[PDB]
């Protein structure tokens, strides 16, 4: 095909076209993108002197444990204590274990933080050494640290000790422990809450987020983030409901909840640690706020929804308050954040087409409320499109497809046929997520993927080509979910995935990376690909550099060559830079093999006129110069 490149934009390409969209779901947060590494760490949310209370947690030797609702807690929000006896006649090292996520990586080049609140429920004469340390599951000892404790000490005391491994794990099957001397400890019960073990951190904030997966998020170059949710945000109830406020200040203070995908959230990745994430890679928030549904199915009658909507302002003061004018405002300015955050995009709730019945009066409530409070703020209504008919209209709708490989490339002009009203689209939740149109849904053998393949990322980078050509009203696209932990997962294909120990790059994180990273701000109208075809392409320009970004999707089995024509240019490279990622059809980055398929760079000879044959299930980006 022939490609007619206009050296004439069309439009301005928006700066949040390419982003990310988080939620916790297969452990993102907890075991993921925030570095904790113990599991279940202040008993939250569990009934106590359960095995479920337990959770990640195992005796040494012949500990009781139990979890407890202390008499005495820590704090209001943890009401729940690791109750540690040691029994009579006993001898050698006793104590408790937690497994992490599935996991604690043992790094002898990391510093480990360890830290708990511990008393004595009953003054003892008890004198000796609490050890904190690191050993593999097979039994060996690899990171140790120890500090004096006495029985006299029955008020919540914290023990904060570093950690150096003096060998390096050969996997990641290791736990933290806690001991004490079985002769000295014999008879002694002490009540724990509140364990954190942090390995160093991105940026070296002290409650921040593990290093390999924030810098992969930072990698991809996003320009937003939209959060907390998606269904996390939620709740199963308007009790279990995500709420901003719990999620801020002291990790005393955070009583945590039951997410919606099967876990406990502590609620340790909160609003604060997600601004400063934001504020370290550059990246916008796109905040969801809490709307008057939860997932059990109860919407709150319109005349129940003031308190909530209160609740949604107080959420955005925290972020973009002056802290003169608001509680919540004068709160971030006391977390160590004067400066307001930057917040240009609010969602109102998440997916309220499952409440549709609802949503035009909690969408009404909400919006006319925050609107006035924030008239500078753009939200966005989670409905399908223009229907039903919101009030007021939106300025801005969230679009969620998960679908086929093909759906993507055969649906790459979806936007096309849309009205330019000055509504502003966010395709905020997608990817190719089975190869069976009759079981999207499904498992792994009716067609599910387990992790992206060049297939899915092919169709989706087709898809994105369209959102890029149509970017004059879709201003904000992000694959979801984008996290996943292997050992924990509620949903596939995910962007990026891991264990304790590495990150697995995608296809599709590629094709998101390759899309984002090599983006100008002009649209240059071309030659239009076949609606309904394999064949795919986008071309931006950076008006500062005229660095140019020919995108092309081949998602079809058939190589396909392009011709470009850049004869309306009064300049063009000579040479240009080929970018490509392809392979088989149904590669996959696999945790056994983690670079099956990555992008190839090359140089490649061009000008006004230059050939490029697009291989079958292949993304390519070709920058050149023109002026
Ligand atoms: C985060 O902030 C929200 C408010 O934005 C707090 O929720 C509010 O909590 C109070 C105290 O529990 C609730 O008042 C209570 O309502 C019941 C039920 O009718 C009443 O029987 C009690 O005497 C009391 O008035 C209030 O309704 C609730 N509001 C909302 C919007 O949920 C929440 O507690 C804060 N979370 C944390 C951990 O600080
Ligand atoms: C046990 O942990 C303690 C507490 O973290 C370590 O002592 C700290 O060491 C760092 C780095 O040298 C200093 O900045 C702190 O001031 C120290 N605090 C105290 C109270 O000493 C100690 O190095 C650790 N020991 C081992 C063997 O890992
Ligand atoms: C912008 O254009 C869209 C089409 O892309 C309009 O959507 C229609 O809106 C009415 C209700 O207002 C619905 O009953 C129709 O079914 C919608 N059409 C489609 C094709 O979805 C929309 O109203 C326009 N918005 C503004 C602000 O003018
Ligand atoms: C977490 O998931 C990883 C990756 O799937 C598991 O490690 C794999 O285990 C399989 C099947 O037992 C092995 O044959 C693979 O070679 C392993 N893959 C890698 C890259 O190591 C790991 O066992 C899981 N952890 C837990 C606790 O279930
Ligand atoms: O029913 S689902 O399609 O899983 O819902 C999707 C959409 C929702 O916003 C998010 O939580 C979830 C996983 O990406
Ligand atoms: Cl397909």
């Amino acid at each position: 095909v022939t490609v007619t490149v206009n050296k004439n934009p069309s439009h301005t390409v928006p700066s949040t076209l390419y982003g990310l969209m988080f939620e916790d779901i297969n452990h993102s947060g907890d075991g993921g993108l925030y570095a904790e590494l113990l599991q279940n760490r202040a008993f939250q949310q569990v009934t106590p002197n359960t095995a479920a209370a337990l959770a990640a947690w195992h005796p040494i030797s012949n500990a009781k444990l139990a979890v407890i609702q202390d008499p005495s807690p820590v704090s209001n929000a943890l009401p729940n204590s690791l109750q540690f006896s040691v029994p009579s006649g006993s001898s050698g090292r006793v104590g408790f274990t937690n497994e992490g996520f599935w996991g604690i990586k043992v790094d002898s080049t990391w510093t480990y933080k360890a830290s708990l609140f511990f008393r004595f429920p009953t003054s003892s004469s008890f004198s000796g050494a609490l050890t904190v340390g690191l050993q593999t599951n097979a039994g060996r000892v690899l990171a140790q640290n120890s500090t004096q404790i006495r029985g006299t000490t029955t008020k919540w005391t914290q023990i904060n000790l570093e950690l150096h491994p003096t060998a390096s794990a050969p996997d990641v099957s290791n736990s933290f422990f806690v001991t004490i001397d079985g002769a000295a400890g014999a008879g002694q019960t002490i009540n724990f809450a509140m364990f954190s073990l942090f390995p160093p951190t991105f940026k070296n904030r002290p409650n921040g987020l593990r290093a390999d997966i924030a810098e992969t998020l930072a990698e991809m170059g996003p320009s937003f983030f939209r959060f907390p949710g998606g269904n996390n945000l939620e709740g199963q109830t308007t009790a279990t409901r995500w709420q901003w406020n719990a999620t801020v200040g002291s990790l005393l203070d955070r009583p945590g909840r039951v997410g919606d995908w099967g876990y406990v959230n502590t609620d340790g990745l909160g609003l604060l640690e997600y601004l400063q994430f934001f504020e370290d890679t550059g990246m916008e928030p796109i905040m969801a706020v809490w709307a008057g549904y939860s997932l059990g199915g109860t919407s709150l009658a319109e005349n129940q929804l003031a308190p909530y909507i209160q609740q949604a302002i107080d959420q955005i003061n925290f972020v973009i308050g002056d802290p003169a004018k608001s509680a919540p405002a004068a709160l971030r300015a006391s977390l160590g954040h004067p400066e307001p955050f930057t917040l240009r995009f609010v969602e109102v709730g998440n997916e309220d087409f499952f409440a549709a019945g609802s949503y035009p009066y909690r969408w009404h409530d909400f919006v006319t409320a925050l609107q006035a409070q924030f008239p500078q703020i753009r939200f966005i209504a989670t409905t399908n499109a223009w229907n039903p008919v919101l009030s007021p209209v939106p300025q801005s709708y969230d679009v969620h497809v998960y679908q086929t490989p093909t759906w993507f490339y055969q649906n790459a002009f979806y936007y096309d046929g849309f009205q330019r009203n000055g509504t502003t689209y966010f395709e905020g939740e997608y990817a190719a997520i089975s190869t069976n149109a009759n079981d999207l849904f499904g498992t792994v053998a009716d067609g599910r993927l387990a992790f992206p393949t060049v297939q899915s990322a092919t169709g989706e980078a087709a898809f994105m080509t369209g959102l890029e050509r149509n970017s004059d009203i879709v201003f904000a696209a992000s694959y979801a979910p984008l996290l996943q932990h292997v050992n924990s997962t509620q949903w596939t294909p995910d962007l990026v995935s891991y264990d304790a120990g590495s990150v697995i790059k995608s296809t599709s994180f590629f094709a998101q990376k390759l899309f984002a990273l090599n983006k100008g701000d002009q649209y240059l109208p071309s030659t239009l690909p076949t609606n309904g075809g394999t064949l795919h392409w986008s071309i931006t320009r950076a008006s500062s550099s005229g660095k140019t970004f020919i995108k092309i999707a081949n998602a079809g089995s058939s190589a396909q060559s392009l011709t470009f024509q850049l004869t309306q240019f009064n300049s063009v490279s000579s040479t240009g830079t080929l970018q490509v990622l392809t392979g088989p059809e149904t590669a996959s980055n696999t945790p056994e093999a983690p670079q099956a398929i990555v992008p190839k760079t090359s140089t490649i000879g061009t000008g006004k006129t230059f050939t490029y044959n697009a291989p079958a299930f292949s993304v390519s980006v070709i920058t050149v110069t023109t002026n």
